[PDB]
């Protein structure tokens, strides 16, 4: 058996694995949409920034909760991570609205471990959660609407021309 | 049509989307040989080390192709991503065999691609390779060999002995 | 004879002087694209600086294609320069797709002598090519196809705010 | 009409432009000039170097008076430029002749656009001329009889052993 | 057989062993030249630091190619080396003409390797010569045939004194 | 005759040259020994530069004794070098035992010509050595033989293992 683990659920440890599929589709999902914002044809460079740096903090995420899972004594394991849900990302307000669902999506499935870790008894699980994941969460999540407002107001006036300035003066 | 593109077959096109494939799974191969070496019943900081940073230098590289892919006119295409061959990768020699064989494959595509790029007279994809890509490939692959003989040699004298010697004074 | 030359074809040579033709006509281009957007019934100075940085780029093109003519022993031969294509150069877009057009030109120019120096087994040529003008053209054509997207983008909005906005926040 | 034009002769203006295409021939002669020089079998650097600064002066003025051109709001029209009148140099003196008469051409050039000014009461231009290039001749001229006179005394008294002391010695 | 040679024929191993011969002659040979001039009755001090300089130039360029030969997986096998093809070297311009000859016959080794490189689709090979040989041999090929158009120049005037003003003054 | 000489033996001047051929012969010889332990199945990257230190040391001493030997108003004559000895090296011991042999050959050549010098009444000749070479070897071949126990000491236990180790902490 393992020598350090100690209430430490079998539960637990295989939606720490899943949670670690879903941070590593969603860095891939990021690199994907910061790519399409370089392509000659889009060519919005705040966006495509923006992006990138998205995909490095979803791969942190996944290198923090595979940290957490081998000092907790549970095994890492690793399954096939499916492409992202889009090769071609439309608009700004496309992107950042699939950026929130993602995100959202995320979140819940932080929330779901959270009430896991309650149920189990693992006070450690839920302090991490809450310590480098949660508020991580709610602060992107209101970056992202905060985002989405001002495209949205800047692309109901005139769209090429709002979605330009939204690169440039905001990102 | 694309308004950049000159001198960029379909071939090439897809040929470096195969190979961006290649290296994101390289990299996620080498996250899997890291998170081993760090579970307490491995326990080899230096080999851990070793390997998550050759995943994010297999990223970089991905980044380095998808980058060039949109400077030529391309358009980056991403699959799904199959996961490491193992869940488990055994002793120290045993893991550096293994990524001595993943490196050959990578550096296979890589001249495969060259070819292509030679058969297609496209001198920017050759010049691509040949300066980001081949020298680093050879230069990692002589390392591992290096690492791989004097694991051999250490491990055949006295094998637990061996492998901590080796982290401790190379790694 | 010449007490340097070595494996340098007159096939070659002719094509070096024809290149340097190619970019001194260029900056040329460029002078005049730059001094256009200078007028005060135009005035735009992003565009005009973008512009007159680039003729001086192509001079250092042509300077470094004559020392290397030199350095191999070949003649440098000077033809008359042909006035550039145009004595005004229309609105923003209209310039930057000019400028696409010439930077096409002069890397197919690149490409044909690349496979010309390939068929007289000249890798020395084949190396100075690639080294300092093939990766400088894409990155060059890239740029420029990322600020006519971005232009369009803007003047399809509102034609003289998106220059304007263009000029002031790109350029 | 133009904005801004003021007191700015047709004359005028049609003479900078002619003064422009003869600038720019000056600066590819010294193009010409200092790359002959550079030639494994003339091999003078010093003198490869001063013609090469010129080049980049006589652009320079080539610059400054299409600059003026837009200040005044005329409008910049660029011709043909015909190509240096040899393309091998001879001796350093029988470069350093062809140079200043090169140059007395310019000057010539300078003193009739003056004279065109005064004729038209346009004491702006006067002013701008007197200013950039009138002494900016006078100097050079003067250096180049220096020269001339150094030289020629120099290879009266042995050819090659004084070209090269100059070359080293002045140069 | 070799844990990690890849892609590197038994044809290109051969040749670079022989051309670590050819550049360790060379170096020899520079040796020779170096000391020559350092001898009390020659004494021309110019000559013999560029000469010592290149020897320890070309035992440089064999160390690379070693180094390159064991990163390939190949096998470095050494030969008798030939002493230099004089014991005395004549004067200046006599040495520089055997230099010349000297460097023309690496840089020939370098094309006729470059070309097995391509017939046996090595790019590694073909970017690896072109990198670190092929310009520098075009670069000190160049500077070499200066010098001896200078050295011929000055001793067609006086013989003693051009060859004293060389090493003086350009060396 | 030389302008310079002064008791300096014919016997002593040829015995000066035979000594080079040595010191060139043992640099070659160390040259060999670096880059087989370069090889990547041999792998020890401490011994290989041991090795390639000590080739520039033999042909410093070689430089050292050419300069002498202009300085006494001999003439440097090259011969032949001899390639090493072996084309592979064997083990750490096995490579300084080689290297010990080699050394005493050197010192012994040193001491024969040493007594020629006291023979030829030549008192800076045999304060050359003294100062330059003697005690030099003397050092070298303690330090050599001191590793040899360290190395004997240490593969008698277990050879893979002593050997690595030695290369680590005493290299």
């Amino acid at each position: 058996s393992s020598q350090i683990r100690q209430n430490y659920s079998t539960e637990v440890e295989a939606a720490v694995n899943r949670l670690v599929n879903l941070y590593l589709r969603a860095s891939y999902t990021y690199l994907s949409l910061g790519f399409y914002f370089d392509r000659d044809d889009v060519a919005l460079e705040g966006v495509c920034h923006f992006f990138r740096e998205l995909a490095e903090e979803k791969m942190e995420g996944a290198e923090r909760l595979l940290k957490m899972q081998n000092q907790r004594g549970g095994r890492a394991l690793f399954q096939d991570l499916q492409k992202p849900s889009q090769d071609e990302w439309g608009t700004t307000p496309d992107a950042m609205k699939a950026a929130i669902v993602l995100e959202k999506s995320l979140n819940q499935a932080l929330l779901d471990l959270h009430a896991l870790g309650s149920a189990q008894a693992d006070p450690h699980l839920c302090d991490f959660l809450e310590s480098h994941f949660l508020d991580e969460e709610v602060k992107l999540i209101k970056k992202m609407g905060d985002h989405l407002t001002n495209i949205q107001r800047l692309v109901g006036s005139q769209a090429g021309l709002g979605e330009y300035l939204f690169e440039r003066l905001t990102l």
